[PDB]
DNA sequence: GCTCTAGATTTTCATACGGC
DNA sequence: GCCGTATGCCAATCTAGAGC
């Protein structure tokens, strides 16, 4: 039980308050699917926060990337400073999955490294849902990939209360059983130790805050929070729950039967493959499957154990995997940030995973039961939904098709206007641009350019430097850390222009940008779709002199729709401005 | 209708080796 | 067997075109 406490220095404004009211009505009435159509710069997060606070439900927000995810997490940390705002993503620094490519007859070995901090946050995410109700989890599609059952997860928690009767070494056993390691020398998270009559435990969800449990004989006299760094106390606890240090827990009891069932599966497919004269394939499967089974009878954990998931959980074949979704209560809520991308990405996750595994199975690398170790299908994602709100400036088909209408939110609280749009011929285009950029330089304004290919962006960048202009390029070859710099440098003014391809769109706040130039606008394709064009136009929406130049010789079906949608925004906006008598001011935003 | 291209994101229960 | 350490740049996915 709990209660969201929204904290903000502003009240809802513009299209916000009607949007808030409509979405909340929808939710109370029981509408499953809804769509917030929020123009860029209208403050959708904040709209959404109001909605969360009014309906008071643990909510999951799915983002399509870790940058955005990061930001939402940070934004919502500030809006809900007394509540459990949490983070859930892949915790792998690098990961390469097991795979076989028939076209090259190449097998690739699994390779992976784990980030400790994300692992921690994931444990802080799952535990949080069992302790309290005022929870928001900002997640990637990592939330449709498999976890161990949450009912098993909950039941293995070690409860610890003042007055409890409990033997010390039993507690130690139990901590061990739930994947805590003893460590006296190096007391980091996922560990415990003893110092006399006190047992120190470092929850799997914590970085800088240990639990210090003081014992009498078999009685816990007191329980205290402790700074990992310093060592001082930081609170007196009556009780505290220690959750497992892993989301999967194998238990010896049932591991035995699991092995029989695997060995039985092995025989049957080996036979099946020989019967078909796939003799090398059976040789493979035999060789590895037995090696893995060896390590499950000597040790507990074998390499790629996850392939034997469904067997080790003793569940029937074709079984749906438990995921984070199941860790929420039944009446939870889901927000889907940038739904037009996140949902396709979501749909796609299973397809890649299944394509990959079907091959490994076909060519004798893994058993058919490997395929039951998977993310959710989109169809299963749908059934797990309780209610949901797709947020996006350019909602895709699925959203529109499943939502009553849209809740629209085009009026920005700062009173800013969707930019004006010129269309110009490709003849002499880059000279046109160079001049047009120089004008912007003179008024301390910045310019974004998009092109269709990485090399065109680099060439253009080199020919821009050539003309005296200060510029850098920006595409996927550049590492995420360096990007933040590049952009920081643009805002600062080290650069006056930035040339990109497809990273100059959703999520990008730069109010120093007064101009956005979309080259080859007529070249139809994913870089110049209805939606892509609209999203790139938005980059100029955070400036009073915001302007967009599409360089083309024709006007495609997409440009048609973009010019109209924008035009329409600019009118409704300018109307509301003329009523309230507002003079648009460019977004004052701190750059460091 | 098949096959290829573009830029860009995400996901995946670490493990092979050696020296006790 | 039990440890601590060195180690990776390798897949298939998405949308929406081009070229035969
Ligand atoms: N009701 C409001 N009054 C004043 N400022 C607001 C309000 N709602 C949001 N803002 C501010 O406007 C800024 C821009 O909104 P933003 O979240 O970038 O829009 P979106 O992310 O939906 O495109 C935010 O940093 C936010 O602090
Ligand atoms: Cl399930
Ligand atoms: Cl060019
Ligand atoms: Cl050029
Ligand atoms: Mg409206
Ligand atoms: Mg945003």
């Amino acid at each position: 039980e709990g209660r969201f406490q929204l904290v903000a220095p502003y009240e809802p404004q513009g299209d916000q308050p009607q949007a808030i009211a409509k979405l909340v009505d929808g939710l109370r009435r029981g509408v499953k699917h809804q769509t917030l159509l929020g123009a860029t710069g209208t403050g959708k997060t904040f709209t959404i926060s109001n909605v969360i606070a009014q309906v008071n439900k643990p909510t999951l927000v799915i983002a399509h990337n870790k940058t955005l995810a990061g930001q939402l997490y940070s934004e919502l940390k500030e809006f809900f400073p007394h509540n459990a705002v949490e983070y859930f993503v892949s915790y792998y620094d690098y990961y390469q999955p097991e795979a076989y490519v028939p076209q090259t007859d190449t097998y690739i070995e699994k390779d992976a490294k784990i980030n400790d901090e994300i692992d921690k946050l994931r444990h802080s995410a799952t535990s949080a849902l069992f302790e309290r109700r005022d929870v928001i989890i900002v997640a990637s599609v990592s939330s449709i990939y498999g976890l161990g059952s949450p009912e098993e997860y909950r039941e293995l928690v070690v409860s610890l209360r003042v007055g409890m009767e409990i033997e010390r070494n039993a507690l130690l056993r139990r901590l061990v059983d739930i994947q805590y390691d003893r460590n006296d020398i190096d007391f980091r998270r996922g560990t415990f130790r003893v110092r006399g009559d006190v047992v120190e435990i470092f929850p799997a969800s914590r970085d800088e805050h240990s639990i210090r449990v003081e014992f009498f004989g078999d009685e816990i006299e007191r329980i205290r929070e402790v700074d990992a760094l310093t060592g001082e106390v930081l609170g007196e606890r009556e009780h505290v729950a220690i959750f497992p240090a892993s989301h999967f827990v194998c238990r010896e009891e049932k591991m035995r039967l699991a092995i029989q069932n695997i060995e039985q599966e092995l025989e049957e497919r080996l036979a099946e493959l020989r019967a078909q004269g796939k003799l090398l394939e059976a040789q493979r499967l035999e060789q590895r499957t037995r090696y893995d089974l060896e390590m499950m009878r000597e040790m507990g954990f074998s390499s790629g154990i996850e392939n034997y998931s469904r067997h080790l959980a003793l569940r029937p074949p074709g079984s749906t995997p438990y995921t984070l979704l199941d860790y929420f209560p039944d009446d939870f809520l889901i927000i889907v940030d940038e739904s037009h991308v996140t949902l396709p990405q979501l749909r796609g996750m299973y397809n890649g995973d299944r394509a990959r595994k079907q091959v490994l199975v076909d060519h004798g690398f893994r058993l058919p039961s490997a395929l039951d170790n998977r993310p959710l299908t989109f169809e299963e994602f749908e059934q797990k939904i309780n209610q949901i709100i797709y947020v996006s400036a350019t909602p895709g088909p699925y959203e529109l098709e499943h939502s009553p209408g849209v809740v629209e939110q085009i009026i920005r609280p700062t009173g800013l206007l969707d930019p004006t749009i010129d269309v110009r011929p490709t003849k002499g285009q880059i000279d046109d641009l160079i001049g047009e950029i120089r004008e912007r330089v003179e008024r301390n304004e910045r310019t974004l350019v998009t092109t269709l290919t990485k090399k065109m962006a680099e060439d253009l960048t080199d020919y821009l430097k050539e003309a005296g202009i200060k510029v850098a390029y920006l595409h996927s070859e550049i590492k995420t850390l360096e990007r933040i710099e590049i952009i920081r440098d643009l805002r600062l003014g080290k650069y006056d222009v930035l040339v990109g391809i497809n990273l100059l769109r959703e999520g990008l706040d730069i109010p120093e940008v007064s101009l956005v130039a979309i080259l080859d606008a007529d070249k139809e394709g994913f870089l110049r779709s209805e939606r892509s064009l609209i999203q790139t136009i938005g980059r100029a929406a955070r400036n009073a002199n915001g302007h967009v130049i599409m360089y083309a010789d024709t006007i495609t079906k997409s440009m048609e729709i973009a010019i109209q949608e924008t035009k329409r925004r600019r009118a409704i906006q300018e109307e509301y401005n003329r009523k309230h008598g507002i003079v648009p001011r460019t977004v004052k935003k701190e750059i460091r």
